[PDB]
């Protein structure tokens, strides 16, 4: 029991709204729902598609770099708010 100081939302709120900026130009922009102890619950958006194809590999990317960068997590639901592409 050592304090409530910055907790996590204070980190990840953090860390996003930085890495935001750059998520918007190649992927888009995150919100986090809700925090848990593993089951966190995040929202993506890059814009507003139907059948967005980069999504699907990004989604598994940065979920992947969670994972990585934070292990110990069980589930994660992360809805993205479509967002399709130009082309390719």
């Amino acid at each position: 029991m050592p304090t409530e100081n910055p907790t996590m939302f204070d980190q990840v709120a953090e860390v996003i709204e930085r890495l935001r900026p750059f998520l918007l130009r190649d992927g888009g922009d995150c919100t986090l729902v809700d925090v848990e102890d593993g089951i966190v619950k995040l929202q993506l958006h890059g814009a507003c598609g139907t059948c967005p194809s980069s999504t699907i590999t990004l989604k598994a990317g940065i979920e992947r770099a969670l994972h990585e960068e934070v292990p110990g997590v069980i589930e994660v639901e992360q809805v993205f708010l479509e967002h399709h592409h130009h082309h390719h």
